[PDB]
């Protein structure tokens, strides 16, 4: 029953190339049933075109089945002389054995799909084609050549993947069938895993709430001693965040991008897109609730401040949150991954490093609200003397998410030795420091007037136009792989593009062409005291827009990068055992 | 992975007791594997033990199989002359090939069920078979599987799919003027039970609907609190509607989770029926309307627009979601609702079913909404003496309270002239009886309260003795004649029937005691509301009791529905 569909949703991304065609063959089909009028031999004709084209897909199938299990089997040689170097030796050296035997377990079951789902899809097309033609000529064939290719009489997939369950379950399961089995089963994976039903209605519910709160909020604040704004900005910021992170995991998950392969995580369990909705969903209601109490003040012995300072350390506990509950695992990894992106220099520049240094650089300003807030309880706690100033330690925060990916690139320069691309994104940040260096400078000197207040003026100009261009060159060239000149029909694009519109990329063009500029102002103008009038205005307004073209850059960054894994045919990690 | 929880879903309840017990058999090898301690001698009797267990069950499901093989061809050459004596016969003419129609996608869907038997027993013995050769280290387990399971009738026999070839043949050439795909479309047969889960967006839109009323629930108290029309009397009709429809799909889904195939019940196709999902989605949207109702009411921002528009456009719009011509929102439960209302507002010109029956017991456990509209008719008419409407009574008001009463009691004259079966109908007629003569002696008595006809005491004892049977009558009915419980082959189910499929019993001793307290609180908030009786705390004691007669009738659903499909206690099936 639609077996096109299961077999667009069970496609391994990486091999999309290499599976049956099976709907160019329905659209042959209902082409040649279209066009029938002499008929007899018309149709003789369509059908040993048809065969023609099966026995193509067919050589092509079995050669691509046949290199992977050439690869399978030098994978399996590798592994095994490692376990027996490791068994001669004798705690992570086990550990990394372990993960690189599930990988290679994971790309045998994945071959094994592709073989099945090929040979299911051979067979549902030539009944298919019986059906239309009135003839049993199609089921002659697949006997004749299906069922006798070497990728379904190859039978090394089974024994291969017995004998790694085996290796597994004695030498590092301690002669355990139960331990094994578990790390090594390779559940349904892809877009074909529905999500619990609680799930759904746990989402269901944290959206419904946080609307209803969200509409009441604003109308108390139209019909009815501490910044608000500043405060609750962040936390708006890192819901919105959360939210369209979801979407992006959705749209990964349903366009192909393998972004599982990608960021390096588990392949038999992964945290939903629904996961991060209800999670947004969840801070949001914290957060609308603390709102609400602020305004309206249920309490009057509990002060005003203390609610958003409750509702913050709330969201670090669970972020923290010792406890193996509420996505333990996911909280870990992105721990970890907080760690090393903050200590950049002393750990090797992953994808994942890189891409969490990118989303915290689109998210400067929770560190800027957290400043203005240690300001002003600092100081406050002359009116908004924070506010009204602008010092040295404003701007290094600013550039602190810029910082990290500068030397992030530097640290990928350092060990690549390759300098154009490093060399040039570290220009980019670099640009991005002149820009925010020139504009404190300025707001300084405004003050006390140093008589080269408007040199600085241009010069800060000069940086942001310099700065707007890069990152816009940047975003549009090297990080969507756009504008490249393999592109046939795909006008300003690249050759192959895995989102079903074209529309889609030109409106992300112009989205980020505009946003570039917008998030430029956004963060010269909350470094500093340029616009002390409106200027938090400004901020909060382009805050949410920066987000939002965060993650319409990670939509097209991670499926430029599952293109180039693509490339490759690399649908399973590379797990080097130390 | 976990065959147990698969097989348990994929089971046809009606088909229970005869599939595999995957579960005794892996219990008979866990308790096997651990009471091992000679050992070979101990091994080999239970060998010999567990396999005379599995040939006992495979001679089982191949004596079903056969009984249902024979039962299909009886089938389908009952059908085929059927189609034949039809075909040979040519406004009735459309009704039968209809009705044939019908008939043949049910024949195609029973041998589908029997298809998915087969495959599931044969799928439980390699399974099993394969767990006991690994638990016992031995390559024996798959040699039985072959020479017996492999080879056994059941799993031998092709007679089943050469029989849904032919009727998808016959279909589609007798049926379709020869076309396949029409004939598919109605013919194909969905996975049941829980098999299929609800859509994704159906489970988000009920959260969403659940969030949105239970925060408006809480901005409602809130505003109540803190903060010309009766509202209560105006909302409380919605509100348990609302209600209602929660705790149907809790019904709904209660059947699902025991094995009550309420979808034969009721008569609906299998192919396609409403699940809890849908029932908690139109739930939880009613509420969120109800809820902008009332918070309109109690704050009635625009000045323009009256205050009363508010409550009439939100029940306006609850009849524009129930008679909507276009094919938008469960068109296809919504027309099956409106038919079955109108058969049962038209009870005594039509042969009663299960389904007009369970709804005219739903509109007696519901007589509240049609007694509050009367009642803003009234408000309507002369209100608009100050409470001229609720300091009186009137024929129309006790009238308008017996209305479901009326329709239950000529459905049950109508089954007693049909079936011509005197006890069960004739009592049950006489059950709903009660409920005309307490209402009006009830009305009576109110109306003799207003002026000295010293007949007040002789109509009070009459309602009080004529209340104690009514509450008795029905009582004794739903614990005797709808649930079947109290019968005398209880051997392990003590005040309940023979065979009970909810995990606990003591759901049905709460059960018993609910329905008995609240049996009684019914009559006395039927009593309340069709008189003054009681002028001053009436409306708070009927709007407390009604959602507890809702429960009631919540459970009493439950329980009759099990019943049915336990039992045929309503006679609505050869
Ligand atoms: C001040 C800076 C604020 C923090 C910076 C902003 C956002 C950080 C959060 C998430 C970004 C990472 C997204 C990864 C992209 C891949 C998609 C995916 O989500 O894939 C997931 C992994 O990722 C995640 O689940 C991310 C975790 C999200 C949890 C939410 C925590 C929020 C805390 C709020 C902070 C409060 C601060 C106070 C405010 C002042 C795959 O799931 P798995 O279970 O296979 O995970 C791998 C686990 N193995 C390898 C063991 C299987
Ligand atoms: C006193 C005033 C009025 C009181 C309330 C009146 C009626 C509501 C009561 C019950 C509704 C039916 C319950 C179904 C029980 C069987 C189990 C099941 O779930 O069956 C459902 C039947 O779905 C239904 O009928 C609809 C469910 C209810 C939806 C509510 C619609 C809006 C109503 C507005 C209220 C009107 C009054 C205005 C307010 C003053 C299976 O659906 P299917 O699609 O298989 O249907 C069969 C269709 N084939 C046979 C063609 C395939
Ligand atoms: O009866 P019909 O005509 O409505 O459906 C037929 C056919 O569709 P057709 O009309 O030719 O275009 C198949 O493709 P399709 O439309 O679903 O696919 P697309 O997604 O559009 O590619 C369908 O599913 P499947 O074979 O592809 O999985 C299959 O159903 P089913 O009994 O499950 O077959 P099995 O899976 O058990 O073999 C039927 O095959 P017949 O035995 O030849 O009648
Ligand atoms: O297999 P590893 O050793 O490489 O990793 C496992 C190891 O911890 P590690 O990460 O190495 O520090 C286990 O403890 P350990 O060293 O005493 O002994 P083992 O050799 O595992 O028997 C731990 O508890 P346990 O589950 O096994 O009982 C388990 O937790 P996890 O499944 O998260 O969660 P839970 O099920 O505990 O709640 C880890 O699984 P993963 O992290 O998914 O790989
Ligand atoms: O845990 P492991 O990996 O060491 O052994 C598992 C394995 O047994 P295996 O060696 O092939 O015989 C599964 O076979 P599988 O899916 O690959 O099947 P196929 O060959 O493709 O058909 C079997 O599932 P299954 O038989 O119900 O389908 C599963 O049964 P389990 O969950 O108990 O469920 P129950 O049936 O008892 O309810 C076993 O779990 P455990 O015995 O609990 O440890
Ligand atoms: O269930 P039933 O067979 O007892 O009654 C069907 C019958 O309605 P009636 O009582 O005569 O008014 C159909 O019209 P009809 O006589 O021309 O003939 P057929 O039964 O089709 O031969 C109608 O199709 P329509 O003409 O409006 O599209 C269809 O509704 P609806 O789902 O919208 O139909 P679809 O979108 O699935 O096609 C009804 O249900 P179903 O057939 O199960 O679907
Ligand atoms: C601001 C103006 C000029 C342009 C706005 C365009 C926005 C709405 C466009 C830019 C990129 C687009 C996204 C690109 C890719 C996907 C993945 C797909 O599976 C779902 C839709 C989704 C998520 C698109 C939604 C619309 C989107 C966000
Ligand atoms: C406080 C007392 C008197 C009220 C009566 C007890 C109520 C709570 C009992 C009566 C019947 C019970 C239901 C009977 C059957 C089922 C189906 C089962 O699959 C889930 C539980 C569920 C849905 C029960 C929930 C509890 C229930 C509604």
């Amino acid at each position: 029953m639609k077996f096109a569909e299961h077999l667009s949703a069970h496609i391994t991304p990486e091999w999309r190339k290499q599976y049956i065609q099976y709907e160019a063959f329905k659209d042959m089909l209902y082409s040649a049933q279209d066009q029938a009028p002499t008929v007899k031999r018309y149709f003789a004709k369509f059908e040993e075109k048809f065969f023609q084209t099966c026995e193509k897909e067919l050589a092509k199938i079995n050669t691509f089945y046949s290199e992977k299990l050439a690869e399978a089997q030098r994978r399996f040689a590798t592994l095994q002389n490692e376990l027996q170097s490791s068994l001669d030796a004798q705690h992570r050296n086990i550990k990394d054995l372990k993960l690189a035997f599930s990988e290679f377990y994971l790309s045998l079951i994945l071959l094994q799909n592709y073989q099945n789902l090929n040979f299911t899809g051979f067979r549902k097309i030539l009944k298919k084609h019986d059906k239309i033609l009135e003839t049993s000529r199609g089921a002659d064939w697949r006997v004749a050549h299906v069922e006798v290719a070497p990728f379904y009489t190859c039978k090394k997939i089974n024994q291969l993947i017995s004998e790694t369950e085996a290796v597994v379950t004695n030498e590092l399961e301690d002669g355990d069938r139960q331990k094994a089995m578990k790390r090594l089963r390779v559940p349904p994976l892809g877009a074909a895993q529905p999500a619990p039903a609680w799930t759904t209605f746990r989402v269901g519910l944290f959206c419904g709430i946080f609307i209803v709160l969200n509409i009441t909020l604003v109308l108390a604040a139209v019909f009815k001693i501490w910044p608000l704004i500043r405060i609750y900005r962040g936390g708006f910021l890192l819901i919105e965040f959360l939210f369209l992170l979801g979407i992006n995991t959705y749209g990964w998950r349903q366009a192909g991008v393998n972004h599982v392969l990608i960021f390096e995580l588990n392949p038999r369990s992964n945290l939903s897109h629904q996961h991060l909705f209800e999670i947004a969903g969840f801070l949001g209601i914290l957060w609308c609730l603390s709102l609400l109490a602020c305004f309206f003040a249920p309490i009057s012995v509990i002060p005003t401040y203390v609610y958003p300072l409750a509702l913050y350390g709330f969201m670090v506990f669970f972020l923290i949150n010792p406890t193996k509950t509420f996505y333990y695992k996911s909280r870990f990894w992105l721990l970890k991954l907080l760690f090393r992106v903050f200590t950049a220099p002393f750990h090797k520049v992953g994808f994942a490093d890189f891409w969490l240094a990118d989303q915290l650089n689109s998210l400067s300003v929770i560190l800027m609200d957290l400043e203005y807030m240690i300001c002003f309880y600092s100081l406050e706690l002359e009116s908004g003397i924070c506010h009204k100033y602008t010092y040295g330690v404003r701007a290094i925060v600013q550039c602190i998410p810029a910082w990290l990916r500068f030397i992030q690139c530097l640290r990928r320069y350092r060990d690549t030795k390759r300098a154009f691309p490093h060399l040039v994104n570290a220009g980019k940040y670099s640009t991005t420091f002149f820009m925010v260096t020139f504009a404190a400078l300025y707001s300084t000197h405004k003050e006390r007037g140093h008589s080269d207040t408007m040199v600085f003026f241009y010069l800060w100009i000069v940086f942001y136009i310099i700065s707007s261009c890069y990152t816009l060159i940047w975003d549009l060239k090297m990080d969507w792989g756009l504008f490249d000149k393999n592109a046939g029909e795909n006008t300003f694009l690249r050759e192959e593009i895995v989102y079903p519109q074209k529309a889609y990329y030109y409106c992300a063009i112009i989205e980020d062409v505009i946003l570039r500029f917008a998030w430029t102002i956004q963060i010269s103008i909350t470094s500093t005291t340029l616009l002390p009038h409106s200027g938090d205005i400004i901020a909060t307004v382009f805050a949410p827009l920066e987000v939002f073209r965060r993650f319409v850059w990670n939509f097209f960054r991670l499926e430029n990068e599952h293109l180039n894994n693509c490339g490759e045919f690399r649908a399973v990690r590379d797990i080097s055992v130390a």
